[PDB]
């Protein structure tokens, strides 16, 4: 009674993993990774036994795999024994012989095709299953892996890797058949109330835990929000705020993502991400006309522009859409003497961005490539004051950029996703134009909270498990960073859940 | 063969539990742990037996222990038989007989005096030592409690709680004699290198992780500074910067303190807390005089505001110790024209300080609670640029105030150590005024690094093991922030290990 473990490659929607004989991709890494699992072993004086089906055995073009054995199913092959690595049975009960006998083998795989995987689980011979979802999906199969059944759960979600612009993940399934610590834990904090720290950050509960059997391998970078959403519903305080629309709010926390491999954007929502590019870069450009977003049909300034929010916040002579000096103004001229959005400020203020970039490839190793946007002078000319509100910046060794945002407000249904897209996009821009690589995305945020109208809404989005992060390239090398235009970013392998509706507060 | 556990409450450094026959401090919530803790059981149709000597039956009154067996040991006492709760034998090795038999037993707890403590130890019995570090150690002491043998490690250490200004703290000892998960990772990190982003993140090695036996119970929150002096030492790349001395670097860390129950003064140093204080009351002030803190004795910015040090930034027109517009003059006088530190400006600039402690208690639900130092036009000025660059404040439901710093350049050896403790008693000294009570303090950094004259200093604090955290209390109730002096600081409890000498780069 040896462990039994499926090992596939399919796509992430489909579970396609043929066509016409061979796989429909071609990434090394997960050969490599097909070749370390399987000769994981613990007896030296061992080997493990790999099930394949006969088609299978001829896309491997019939040679053995070195340091296993190699067990093909077939009702026709010779069951020849010249080969000592290679042995063949007539169906797959009987070649589950290795449980009964053969202590020379230690685990077995199924590696097989299509009708192996259907009958193995049919069969209820599997424990395990490894699994690597690739991003494709507009391509055509003929072989399919099998819907994995409701016995089997989750226990591990590796981060997003990268081969030739090529998403994939690696997750485990498993079949569901110090406490002195604990306890003490426990009963200190029926002595102590609210005064124990960790009282007051509760592990958020089952029924609002993101795919809740991934317990020690949450690797997936987006669970680095939809945690941060538990954490809310778990512990967050009822609050007013300047809207009508009261949240539930916690203090200090931080989200990590990776670029080298992935993109941020969050996959268990369609997030607009032609929106997100189109502020960011009416941020780079200096611009606070909020008109120019709304020609290219962009509403997300909408309701911070209107006349009426303006004359309630005291701001009634100011234009329509004239959200006065705020993201842009202070990245560009900082300090500089706002008149209203159509004057010309070209050579007013500090060009923050600007030195910033010049600084990032002329002294990497600097410590303070730092961009902010918190004018106390400007505050009261603001249509809103700024959410995002410092960045720093930092150039690895291996010349690559991370990015530290600290965000002072977040709402974390509709600002959140875009704040983390945004400034990962930001990130890479700045990467291309000082001729480095993107690094990491570090967002710490001081009032986390969640608005009480996106309360179904929010819990519909954990309700989905993760897919991998897309990927995200330039189409051309610009050579300003003003330069840069929707036509030349392409996103590539974005397979999200189904969008959700949230009203935004004003 | 059931579990012997020791429960006993000693003083931090000499271990004292009694004196005149009775415990040298009343601290409620420890006998309500000691009554949790020997109550703990899982059977309801088994007791635990709790074992102590004569001296210490008489200091409970002779009266037997609600739900528990009181096992005295004493020579002299009758066997009596009349009380069913209370039995007595003629040593402690006699008493172990609940091993033997007697299977109404579950658990055994050990909580006589130093006589029975002793001779528990000696004679190999103990398992597991619950211990409750008291922070008193300027009394008298007639009893103490052993010292703990070599065969016991430290697996757990909680946050530290605070009596009637006591500070304490509750460990736990014991005694030495998935894994598809963990493979999968390693296997992973196998294949890919640097680009998977746990590499980059690599859990800090044994001989560097402070008190490596605690693994899944760090809970003391000086643990958060001691883990980041770990993964500095474990991932930090070794980077030039304007100083002749190079650091080790990361990038994007956090660290969280509680001060509802403790003050975070870290105690594996002794840390100059005049120094500190003398340094923020000088910023509160808005003051950029840096004589002010060498005619008290301070001397943390003279190499930053020496002849030399300023004519080689490009300032040798500024008299010998004026840093500049930098913190204090940002805080009182933002944006305001700098000349020297001798003028008056009183009235120029934007006093963000009142601002802030205006709106603290006038709208405290208000998100925008925030204090900057980071101002683009001034920069060229200073002396040296803000390292504490941001910080925002937060008002909780039942009136607490918490705090979030971002630091962009954090020298971990001799910087945050100060920086912890700084705006620590800022956010105290605004909860007073404002008419709160201290919360929470988190602090987000940039660069991470220790520079590497640091490096033997830093392993050798790594070497000791922390104590709990002192307290601080203010003496009066000031009526403007600018009127506290270091009269009105009271640290009770402060027990550090020896101060470590580490040299500021300039
Ligand atoms: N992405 C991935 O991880 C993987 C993808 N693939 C791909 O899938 C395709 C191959 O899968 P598939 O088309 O299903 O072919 P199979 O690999 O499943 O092989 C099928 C053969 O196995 C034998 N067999 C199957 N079931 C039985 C049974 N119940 N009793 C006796 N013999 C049996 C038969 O051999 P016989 O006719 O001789 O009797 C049958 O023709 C290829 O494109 C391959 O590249 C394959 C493995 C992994
Ligand atoms: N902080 C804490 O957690 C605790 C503190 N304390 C404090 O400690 C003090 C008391 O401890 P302590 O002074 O050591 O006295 P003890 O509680 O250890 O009691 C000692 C008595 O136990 C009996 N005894 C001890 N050893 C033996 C033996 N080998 N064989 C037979 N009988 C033995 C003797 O009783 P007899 O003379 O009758 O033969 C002896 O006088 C008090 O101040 C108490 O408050 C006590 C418990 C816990
Ligand atoms: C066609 N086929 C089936 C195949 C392909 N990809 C998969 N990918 C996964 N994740 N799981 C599978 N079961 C799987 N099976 C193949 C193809 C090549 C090798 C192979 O050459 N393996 C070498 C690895 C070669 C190298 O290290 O790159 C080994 O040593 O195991 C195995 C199976
Ligand atoms: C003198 N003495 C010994 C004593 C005192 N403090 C300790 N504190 C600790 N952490 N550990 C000990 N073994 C310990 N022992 C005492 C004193 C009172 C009670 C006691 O009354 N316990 C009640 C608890 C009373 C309450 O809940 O406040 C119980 O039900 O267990 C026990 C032991
Ligand atoms: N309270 C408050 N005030 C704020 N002021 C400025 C912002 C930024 C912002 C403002 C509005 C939005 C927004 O509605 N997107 C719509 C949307 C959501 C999900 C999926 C797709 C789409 C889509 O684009 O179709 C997003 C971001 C902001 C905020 O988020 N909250
Ligand atoms: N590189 C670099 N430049 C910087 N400029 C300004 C600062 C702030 C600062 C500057 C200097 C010190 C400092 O030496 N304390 C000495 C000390 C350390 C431990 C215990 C006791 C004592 C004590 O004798 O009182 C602390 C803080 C700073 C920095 O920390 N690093
Ligand atoms: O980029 C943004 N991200 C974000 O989360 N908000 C939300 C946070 C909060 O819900 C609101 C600001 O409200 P307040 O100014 O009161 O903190 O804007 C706004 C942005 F522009
Ligand atoms: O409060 C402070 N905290 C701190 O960490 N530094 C250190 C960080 C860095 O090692 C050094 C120089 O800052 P910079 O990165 O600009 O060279 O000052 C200085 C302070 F004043």
């Amino acid at each position: 009674e040896k462990n039994v473990s499926i090992v596939v490659a399919a796509s992430v929607l489909s579970s396609g993993i043929g066509i016409n004989g061979q796989l429909p991709w071609s990434i090394s890494e997960d050969l490599k990774f097909f070749s370390k699992i399987t000769n994981n072993k613990c007896d030296s004086n061992k080997k493990n036994a790999l099930i394949m089906g006969r088609k299978t055995w001829d896309s491997i073009g019939r040679r053995p795999l070195k340091n296993r054995i190699i067990v093909v199913i077939s009702s026709s092959l010779p069951q020849d024994e010249a080969d000592p690595n290679v042995v063949v049975f007539r169906n797959l009960e009987d070649s589950i012989e290795n449980l009964m006998n053969d202590d020379s083998i230690e685990n077995i795989f199924v590696c097989g095709g299509e009708s192996i995987y259907r009958d193995a689980l049919k069969d209820n011979f599997v424990d395990r299953i490894y699994l690597t979802r690739v991003a494709l999906e507009d391509i055509e199969f003929d072989t399919y892996f099998p819907e994995i059944p409701e016995t089997f759960l989750p226990v591990y979600m590796s981060q997003t890797f990268c081969t030739k612009n090529i998403s994939y993940d690696f997750m485990i399934f498993e079949k569901q058949e110090l406490k002195s610590i604990d306890d003490t834990v426990d009963l200190l904090g029926e002595i102590f109330g609210i005064r124990k720290m960790g009282n007051r950050h509760k592990f958020p509960k089952e029924e609002i835990y993101n795919t809740p059997s991934i317990r020690f391998g949450r690797e997936h970078y987006e669970f680095q929000y939809l945690d941060l959403l538990s954490r809310v519903l778990e512990n967050g305080a009822y609050r007013e705020n300047r809207t009508g629309i009261s949240t539930y709010s916690i203090f200090g926390q931080m989200m990590r993502f990776d670029m080298r491999e992935s993109f941020p954007l969050l996959t268990t929502k369609k997030v607009a991400i032609r929106s997100i590019f189109e502020e960011l870069i009416w941020f780079i450009k200096g611009d606070t006309n909020g008109n120019h977003l709304i020609e290219k049909k962009v509403y997300i300034w909408s309701g911070n522009g209107s006349k009426e929010y303006l004359e309630r916040i005291g701001l009634g002579h100011r234009e329509e859409n004239d959200l006065g000096p705020i993201y842009g103004f202070q990245w560009r001229h900082y300090n500089g003497e706002y008149k209203t959005m159509h004057d010309d400020y070209t050579g007013v203020g500090v060009d923050q961005l600007a030195k910033l970039i010049e600084t990032l490839k002329n002294n990497p190793k600097d410590r303070r490539h730092i961009l902010t946007a918190w004018n106390p002078s400007a505050l009261s000319q603001m249509a809103l004051p700024p959410c995002h509100v410092l960045s720093q910046y930092y150039v690895t060794n291996d010349n690559c950029l991370s990015c530290n945002l600290y965000q002072r407000s977040c709402d974390l249904g509709l600002g959140s996703p875009f704040n983390i897209a945004s400034y990962a996009i930001l990130t890479m821009m700045l990467a291309q134009v000082c001729g480095y690589e993107p690094g990491e995305l570090a967002i710490f945020i001081g009032d986390a909270h969640i608005y009480e109208n996106h309360l179904t809404q929010l819990k519909e989005q954990l309700s989905r498990t993760p897919r991998p992060f897309p990927q995200l390239k330039f189409k051309r090398k610009v050579e300003n960073i003003e330069d840069f235009k929707w036509e030349d970013i392409e996103l590539i392998g974005y397979y999200p859940y189904p969008t959700i509706k949230m009203d935004m507060a004003v």
